[PDB]
């Protein structure tokens, strides 16, 4: 990121991403269950640091989705995860989801910007197939509710017109400007 | 709920849905910004019990979008957050958010067992519009990918074909089933 707010943003999003978000996955893979892939989080690479944010926004809880084989494998894991008590996951089924496309010139398809096994375009395209990224909210509210967008700096524009906006870095303690304690 | 199960699911989701999401949405209605109207959390009615989990589920994270009369509006209500550092929200702009619709005979569309005020009807039919109710994951696996369906008990069929499911109540300390300690 280019800004320090813009890195600030990224650890802080990151961060709370983590805090939400449910671990069970890791213990999926010792289910004996076939045909888990892992979460998109373990999957998407980003080719870019300047679109770190944009991708971590434009995911959002999609990076915790659990990428499977089909929907056998999604009903397999759901019955592991209720009979140890190991709360809630979304699979995503690769026979059944639908990939998203872009259909506008509005600017830079997120998925250009990403690196994924083409086993799991389905799963990948889904998730982001339909984002672009734009570089502000300027250059993005002509288009709300038709082409579903993310700014480099975070702010989330779903193609149903859902606006999402604010900064992910918490307050924190104040710290004295004033260097009291050299 | 009737059954106890049930019951504990509902308890549990709603617990934890408390503890993700932002209180921010009541610091808005102190900021004099207009036409903000509140979260769907705050505007939707369950009319009857038994359906109380699965329109919990249905609703997911939306429960916490904040419905507002426009864009306009949700870009000063964003600005606002920036600037007193209050987290983020998702903004449900009545002119731009798109409602969504059932269109099959599968089951009980949602939004029959909800009451709202018909002046905010984009923003629940956006949320809710294309969900329906089916009794069990039995009745809903042939639909998979084609219509949005949430369980009785609380497992969600994304339209898109992502499937979510789990408990919600967690395993807790263990309790002795013998009355050691009457």
């Amino acid at each position: 990121m280019e800004l320090e707010s813009s890195e600030r943003e990224l650890i802080a999003a990151e961060a709370q991403r983590e805090v939400r978000g449910n671990r069970a996955a890791e213990e999926l893979k010792r289910s004996g269950i076939g045909g888990i892939y892992g979460t998109l989080a373990e999957l998407i690479k980003v080719k870019d640091e300047a679109y770190a944010l944009a991708i971590e926004v434009a995911l959002g809880n999609r990076a915790d989705n659990v990428v499977v084989e089909d929907e056998l494998v999604a009903e397999k894991a759901i019955k592991y995860l209720k009979e140890h008590k190991l709360g809630r996951l979304t699979f995503l089924p690769l026979n059944k989801i639908k990939p998203k496309h872009v259909d506008s010139s509005v600017g830079l398809p997120a998925v250009d910007v990403i690196e994924y096994d083409q086993k799991i375009e389905n799963a990948v395209k889904f998730a982001l197939g339909d984002t672009v990224i734009v570089n502000s909210m300027e250059e993005a509210r002509p288009h709300i509710g038709k082409v579903r967008m993310v700014t480099i700096e975070g702010e989330l524009y779903e193609r149903s017109g859902a606006i999402t906006g604010g900064h992910f870095r918490a307050r924190g303690l104040a710290v004295d400007t004033t260097k009291l304690r050299l």
